[PDB]
């Protein structure tokens, strides 16, 4: 399979290199007969010879148009005649782009900023990551001695750990006697030993976490100071900065970019990411511990444990994310190095750029800086969000559209080239915004989106007709890769950097979305006796007041068949589930419970460790009283009862501890919060106290700011102190339950004494 492509220069001529892994053997093809080009729209053909006189200079040499060729293409559906101007070297184009455009005979230029090797992949129709090949993956990471204030790469690299499917080792230059640790002479020998590992294993994919920004730039800096090269590429080249890092013969897969745009987390440390998707917590050791262990020697086995686990975790994450990103690269038609480092809008643009070439479509240019900001200062209406019905409801059903925006794009032919197109037999008119879309011919984007949807379901129907997961699991990643690409079309329409930018298109798609969801609302209540409780863009919750649970399900499934016969095109509603009961506090804040007693919340729960246990406990009691017992009054009695025990000092102090983490040297704090004030009293008493240390405190009764009444929770003693009951009532328990109970008419006044 094709892994990557780039170009080298020989006697001024560019030579394409195609990096392939081919039946377990690395292979490089060379193409020297491919040349860069741009397109130029001229006011008149008589002046092409005048334009072919335009010259520029770079690195002393002159830059010339070496060939011209008149070609008839389509620009957003319209036929256009354009001149293809060839050049000798790809780096000639940026030196002569503007002078060709600034010429009086030239209206505009097109396709002038495509990377040369990717231009080759498109024009030749080559798809990376296509085939059977077993790619060899290897992960690596480093630890560094760091002292506060150092300016990156000042301290040396300690431990270079690596892990693959068979092994996990750590290379350090101090003696640590574990079977998986290899001790070498110096930091320079440690780097040299890692180069031998790369040369020995010869991996196809180099897996890192945050290696673009830390691991490999740290290597490049340290190896420079130590006077040693890093021939990590399969052609013997150093890693190249593009900020991201390339390794020529291989695929530098940095997991940070994929994970950051796939899963939403509070922080993206390696430990937080690991158990967010595997469930196993990972122990973290901070820079202050790593330093001290290397200074003395105390606990270096613990750091070798942390270094080895860092590599094994990086390999395990890289292994589970690689098959998806591989199928995504295959679908978009660009190398995984680029696919794993681009937003969804850029993934769509590469896909259409390839499709535009296949369809002889001229591609629009990227916006200038000023048009880019004007697009950013644009806005349009979004999805229909309803202030929900208050109170507790029984027998809720969930109904939502299936691919609402993709189905609207296809059904109404929403595309930049069909927008307000004159002389058509038909148009679909968008509600409110009133944009017209011609229906006489398939739009460029709706055509591609249609084939993606239908190809996805052919894959679904070929997954059931299977028994291996040698493709069933491979088809699953492929169909979900199509779902990612197809569900990115709408966002691309409003992507300010997009070439096929069309805000009128995205504005129309969301306008239809509000029309159809409100149409479902009307038929639900005026023809089927339902009561819709909550609406969010493409879905809603509804119930039949007083009806039995089974009768609500039966009429909900019948409404689905009824409303889908009346919906046009691919627009399809579906039944998504039943809930025993639930309530809605406001927009995007509600709580439900399903038929297995499983409580589901949204925008309500307090999960941070900044909350005392008595806060999380009381909120959990309230939700279960309302959802499991259907008793709003019991939930009010719970809060009221908790506030009584709080003021009578009957709540045990462990449920009152607030854990906070010191993330910094104490003297650099200006926000002197309670945990910082406690940490400073510990430091003054001789305790060491360093970033990463968690405190855990309790607020005592006293005068002004709670930053002064904080006591180290381990030092609390009821015979000696008393906690600020008013703090934990007004700042912990009540803020955890107030707006939940406010949704039922109660108030802060009703939850005290």
């Amino acid at each position: 399979m094709i892994l990557d492509a780039d170009y080298i220069t020989e006697d001024g001529k560019p030579i394409i290199r195609i990096f392939k892994k081919e039946n377990g053997e690395f292979k490089v093809e060379y193409d020297r007969n491919f040349r860069p080009y741009i397109y130029a729209l001229l006011k008149d053909d008589s002046q092409i010879d005048e334009v072919r006189k335009i010259t520029a200079e770079r690195h002393g040499k002159i830059v010339r148009i070496i060939d011209a060729e008149k070609v008839r293409k389509k620009f957003l559906g319209r036929p256009i005649e354009v001149w293809r101007l060839y050049f000798e070297h790809p780096q000639d184009v940026p030196a002569i782009r503007d002078k060709i455009r600034e010429h009086s005979a030239v209206i505009d230029i097109f396709e002038y900023d495509i990377p040369f090797a990717k231009r080759y992949l498109i024009d030749k129709g080559l798809i990376p990551m296509e085939g059977d090949e077993e790619l060899k993956l290897l992960a690596f990471d480093i630890e560094t001695l760091y002292h506060e204030g150092e300016e990156f790469a000042k301290g040396p690299i300690i431990m270079i750990s690596y892990a693959d499917e068979e092994e996990a080792k750590v290379i350090t230059w101090k003696k640590i006697d574990l079977p998986y640790v290899e001790v070498v002479s110096s930091e320079r020998e440690m780097i040299k030993r890692f180069l031998k590992v790369i040369r020995e294993k010869d991996p196809d994919v180099i897996i890192t976490y945050n290696g673009d920004s830390f691991d490999l730039p740290y290597l490049v800096k340290r190896a420079e100071k130590l006077g040693i090269k890093l021939p990590l590429g399969r052609d013997g080249s150093e890693p190249k900065m593009q900020t991201a890092v390339e390794i020529k013969g291989r695929i530098h897969f940095d997991l940070y970019h994929v994970i950051r745009r796939t899963i939403n987390l509070p922080t993206y440390t390696l430990e937080a990411v690991y158990e967010a998707i595997f469930g196993k917590p990972k122990e973290k050791v901070y820079a202050h511990e790593i330093a001290e262990a290397w200074e003395t020697g105390k606990g270096l086995e613990r750091v070798a444990k942390y270094s080895m686990e860092d590599a094994k975790v990086t390999y395990e994450l890289g292994r589970e994310f690689f098959p998806m990103e591989a199928q995504l690269s295959r679908l978009v038609g660009q190398p995984l190095w680029d696919v794993s480092r681009s937003s969804t809008g850029n993934l769509v643009e590469w896909y259409l750029l390839r499709k535009a070439y296949e369809r002889n479509e001229l591609a629009p240019n990227k916006p200038d800086e000023r048009e880019y900001e004007r697009r950013l200062r644009e806005s349009y209406a979004g999805g229909y969000v309803k202030e929900p019905e208050k109170g507790l409801w029984e027998g809720l059903v969930s109904l939502d559209f299936r691919s609402l925006y993709p189905s609207i794009i296809i059904t109404h032919n929403v595309s930049p080239d069909t927008l307000n197109r004159e002389g058509c037999r038909e148009y679909d008119v968008a509600p409110e915004v009133g944009h017209k879309f011609c229906k006489d011919f398939p739009g460029f984007i709706p055509s591609l989106l249609k084939r993606l949807l239908d190809e996805r379901q052919e894959i679904k129907r070929k997954m059931k007709a299977s028994k291996d997961p040698i493709e069933k699991k491979m088809l699953d990643y492929r169909q979900r890769a199509i779902k990612i690409l197809a569900n990115s079309y709408y966002g691309y329409y409003g992507y300010a950097k997009a070439r096929w930018y069309c805000k009128e298109c995205a504005e129309s798609v969301t306008a239809w979305g509000r029309e159809y969801i409100e149409f479902v609302r009307k038929e639900l209540e005026e023809k089927f006796g339902f009561k819709v409780l909550y609406i969010d863009t493409d879905g809603l919750y509804a119930t039949i007041p007083g009806a039995k649970p089974e009768e609500i399900k039966k009429k909900a499934l019948e409404f689905v068949d009824y409303i889908n016969a009346k919906l046009p095109g691919l627009l399809e509603l579906e039944y998504e589930g039943f809930y025993v009961r639930g309530f809605f506090v406001t927009k995007k804040k509600y709580a439900l419970i399903d038929e297995e007693g499983k409580i589901i919340t949204r925008g309500l729960e307090i999960v941070r460790r900044d909350w005392s246990e008595i806060a999380k406990e009381t909120q959990a009691k309230v939700l279960e009283a309302i959802l499991k017992h259907g008793n709003v009054e019991e939930a009010v009695k719970i809060v009221k009862e908790v506030t009584e025990k709080l003021s009578k000092y009957e709540i045990p102090p462990e449920k009152l501890v607030i854990y906070e983490q010191i993330t910094r040297p104490l003297h650099e704090y200006k926000a002197i919060g309670p945990h910082v004030a406690v940490a400073k009293r510990l430091a003054a008493r001789g305790v060491k106290v360093r970033p990463g240390m968690v405190i855990g405190y309790i607020v005592l009764r006293g005068d002004g700011p709670i930053s002064k009444r904080a006591i180290l929770a381990e030092e609390f003693d009821l015979r000696k102190h008393k906690y600020d009951a008013e703090y934990y009532i007004e700042n912990q328990v009540l803020p955890a339950v107030l707006r939940i109970l406010e949704a039922f008419g109660y108030r802060k006044e009703d939850l005290r004494w």
